């Protein structure tokens, strides 16, 4: 897959430093609320999750090569990022219906790629959750819609950003050892999918193809891998997209995130960059109540700048330039 | 632009930049259809023969044909030769609790795979209420953005049909409607000429309803002549983008007379998509006598409405290749 346009070139550029993501997020639309309900009893509101967002995105955006954010609740913080650090907004519909297993896509009703290029982003970026061993029809209909998005992006001339978020629709829960056994198998399957020229995919945001949790020397408890066997996964991960990739984290501490880029490296992935922010800011959240909101600017200016300073710091040991694979 | 594989695309479906195309995407609306001449449930072989022999026998007359991907793809390959494909895009019909008649792509489809099954134009509906609730017009403006894109990623003409409604109005054929579809036609129109929606070409009601028109009506008259002339001419005057008409179902006569109208009154209008007023008669034929007779009817009665509209367009029709 080797196509750029002028324009989506310059934005990947925007995105990025010296080709490497390292890219800013933030969890969700009603995650934070959570980690701020905690204390008072208020739900306290539009005004204030807009705010920490804010201060999250001025304080750590020079820091960081780019922000994801929500349309929804983050185009204030859009606006207060650094001049140096590109933007991506999400497009997707956040969560999925538990009482079923087909989690199909829904785009945020008023909002169109054109509305996305509108409000400022340098790229589109779509949550799918996707099961390759699933019901066919419902794949099929999953298949159609990104073919859609990546259509309108092709027209709209900016770079398309797809999440996959693997699961079975037989596994309750994809931290199990169950599904760890077959995770190399849904990831990897699924970025040789959405890889194919049709769905127009610029970027593909993806999960290390192995719960490390459950690998050699990564382990706390039961072991179902070797690292030999963990570092297969990662060289089938590579072979299974030409496409430039980067890692989100999930489920794991931003300590095992940095071991996992390390031996992710080791193994033979070339992954271009990681889209990950929970960890980096998630300490700001309880300060910024016990303290105010110059006090949490004050977390985020030492803590904060310590935790995304370390992460690139192994980035630049890890990641490989997304230009290499042009 | 239009660009170059566009431009080809609307050739494919036109005449001397006149669109003479034959409408049969029906769905919900030829259930109901046939639902009046059986007691049994329409099968799925049926909607597809009837169809297919609408498209054998009546294409040879028309430059391009309006089919639908869920019954209507092996209709589209006996097509005639010279005529081009348009797939709608759109699911059926709407939702009749609720006022808000949000659109909805087919689940399976995608304006990529519509032009891999060999159309010349995606076709989608749209139900629109220029006066209606602002959010919901918010998120039907969003939609039509995405489809728009689409067709310019595709490079594939965009044909987006508008149907008028008014939330509060239950009836669009009753005076009360009659009197405000000049405003919820002219006024939709002008929205969806806006660039961002990557229209090429737009399908519309004609402006007025003729039966309330003076010197057409059989009944209660609403409107003098130069009041629905006026009405053509604020239509011509809210679009620079070629426009076609739908017939909406009135008889083949009465199509005729009103696109003779539309001419004289000053509507520069670039064809039709007409359906009903042509092969409407066939059905009936189709389920009580079977697909001899309804062959029989299409190369007789079917020939005769849609050669006799033809022969109004050659004389009522102005061409897109002046507004290109
Ligand atoms: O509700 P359904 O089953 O989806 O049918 C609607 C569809 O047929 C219309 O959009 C016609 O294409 C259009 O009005 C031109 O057809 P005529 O009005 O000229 O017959
Ligand atoms: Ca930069
Ligand atoms: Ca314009
Ligand atoms: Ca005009
Ligand atoms: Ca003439």
């Amino acid at each position: 897959t080797i196509t750029l346009t002028e324009n989506k070139r310059k934005s990947m550029e925007k995105l990025s430093v010296d080709g490497v993501i390292s890219a800013l997020a933030f969890d969700q639309r009603g995650a934070l609320k959570r980690m701020m309900a905690q204390h008072q009893t208020k739900e306290p509101t539009v005004e204030q999750i807009e705010e920490l967002k804010s201060l999250v995105s001025e304080e750590l955006t020079p820091f960081a090569s780019s922000i994801l954010l929500d349309p929804e609740y983050g185009l204030p913080a859009s606006r207060v990022r650094s001049e140096e650090a590109g933007l991506l907004l999400a497009y997707e519909k956040t969560g999925y219906d538990a009482t079923t297993t087909s989690r199909l896509p829904d785009c945020l009703d008023v909002w169109s790629a054109k509305r996305i290029k509108e409000a400022g982003a340098e790229a589109v970026k779509f949550l799918l959750y996707y099961d390759i061993d699933g019901d066919q029809d419902v794949n099929e209909q999953k298949k159609a819609y990104i073919e859609r998005i990546g259509s309108e992006c092709r027209a709209e001339d900016i770079p398309f950003y797809l999440e996959i978020l693997t699961y079975d629709e037989k596994i309750a829960d994809n931290a199990s050892p169950e599904f760890a056994k077959v995770k190399a198998h849904k990831v990897n399957e699924a970025m040789k999918v959405f890889s194919k020229e049709r769905f127009g995919v610029d970027v593909l945001k993806v999960e290390v193809p192995v719960n490390m949790k459950f690998v050699e020397g990564f382990a706390d408890g039961e072991v179902l891998f070797t690292k030999e066997e963990a570092a297969q996964a990662f060289r089938d991960q590579e072979a299974s997209t030409d496409l430039p990739y980067i890692y989100l984290s999930a489920g794991v501490s931003a300590k095992l995130f940095q071991d996992t880029l390390v031996f992710a490296a080791e193994s033979g992935a070339k992954f271009n960059g990681v889209l990950c922010g929970r960890a980096t800011w998630a300490g700001s959240v309880k300060v910024y109540i016990e303290e105010g909101p110059q006090a949490a600017r004050e977390w985020l200016r030492t803590e904060g700048f310590k935790n995304i300073d370390e992460l690139n710091k192994v980035l630049d040991k890890t990641a490989s330039p997304w230009t290499e694979k042009m």
